[PDB]
């Protein structure tokens, strides 16, 4: 599980 | 579990 | 579990 | 468990 | 458990 | 510039 | 400039 | 400049 | 400049 | 300048 908000 | 908000 | 807010 | 707010 | 607020 | 290796 | 190796 | 090796 | 090795 | 080795 790998999650990014940018 | 890897989570980033930027 | 690795979590960052930036 | 590794947590950072910056 | 490693926690930082900066 | 946004770069990811996974 | 945002860079991640995972 | 934001850089992470994981 | 924000740098992390983990 | 914010630097962490873990």
């Amino acid at each position: 599980i790998f999650q990014i908000n940018s």
